[PDB]
C-alpha cells in the first residue's frame, strides 16, 4: 500500500483501540523504524503540546493532513466544548486521517473538510459558522503557508491572540513566510529547532502570534 495506508494498517494491528496515547506511539515507532520520520513525539508533538496547554484554544483550524499524527495529538488535548476543524485537499490523506481519528476514539472531536483552503478558507464564516479562530496548525504543504497565512487574514478570521504554528520550518526553507510573519509588525514570532540527541535540525517550527492588522 502507499506510506500512509502503511501507517494505518500498523496502528490498527498493534495500537490499543480508543487509546490516542497508544496511537501515537505506534505511529511515531513505526516512523521512525521506516526512517520516514525521526521521534516525532520529541522533534514536534510536544512543542504541539505547549502551545496548546499555553494558548487553551476552544476552536483550532489544522491545514494539511497526512496520516492523522497531528490530528490525534491536539485533538486528544481538547476539552468538551473545544473542538478541530482540518482542511485537506487529497482525499486519500483525509480518509486516512479520519480512520485514524476513530481508531483513537477522538472523530467527535474533529471535523475534516475535503478541498483546497483556497476555496474552503472563505466559507468558514459563512458555511460553517465561525468567527475567529484560535490556534491555526500550519502542518504539511508549506509552499502553501504564506498564502494561507493571508487569506485567514484576509477573510477575517485571525483576532488578537490567535496563534499560528507552522511545522516544518527548517532553515534556508519557507524564506518568504517567515520573512513575512517576522517583517511584520502584526506577528509576534517564536522558532523551535528540535535536533533530539544530534547536531542538525530533525524538525523546526514557528508560533507566530497575531498582534492585529
Ligand atoms: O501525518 P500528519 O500529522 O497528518 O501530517
Ligand atoms: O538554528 P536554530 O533555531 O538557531 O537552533
Ligand atoms: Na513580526
Amino acid at each position: 500500500g502507499t506510506k500512509e495506508q502503511r501507517i494505518l494498517r500498523h496502528v490498527q494491528q498493534h495500537a490499543k483501540p480508543g487509546d490516542p496515547q497508544s496511537v501515537l506511539e505506534a505511529i511515531d515507532t513505526y516512523c521512525s523504524e521506516k526512517e520516514w520520520a525521526m521521534n516525532v513525539g520529541d522533534a514536534k508533538g510536544q512543542i504541539m503540546d505547549a502551545v496548546i496547554r499555553e494558548y487553551r484554544p476552544s476552536l483550532v483550524l489544522e491545514l494539511g493532513a497526512y496520516c492523522g499524527y497531528s490530528a490525534v495529538r491536539m485533538a486528544r488535548l481538547l476539552p468538551p466544548g473545544a473542538r478541530l476543524l482540518t482542511m485537506e485537499i487529497n482525499p486519500d490523506y483525509a480518509a486516512i486521517t479520519q480512520q485514524m481519528l476513530d481508531f483513537a476514539g477522538l472523530q467527535d472531536k474533529v471535523s475534516i473538510l475535503i478541498g483546497a483552503p483556497q476555496d474552503l478558507i472563505p466559507q468558514l464564516k459563512k458555511k460553517y459558522d465561525v468567527d475567529t479562530l484560535d490556534m491555526v496548525f500550519l502542518d504539511h504543504w508549506k509552499d502553501r503557508y504564506l498564502p494561507d497565512t493571508l487569506l485567514l487574514e484576509e477573510c477575517g478570521l485571525l483576532r488578537k491572540g490567535t496563534v499560528l504554528l507552522a511545522d516544518n520550518v527548517i532553515v534556508p526553507g519557507t524564506p518568504d513566510f517567515l520573512a513575512y510573519v517576522r517583517g511584520s509588525s502584526s506577528f509576534e514570532c517564536t522558532h523551535y529547532s528540535s535536533y533530539l540527541e544530534y547536531m542538525k535540525v530533525v524538525d523546526g517550527l514557528e508560533k507566530a502570534v497575531y498582534q492585529g492588522p
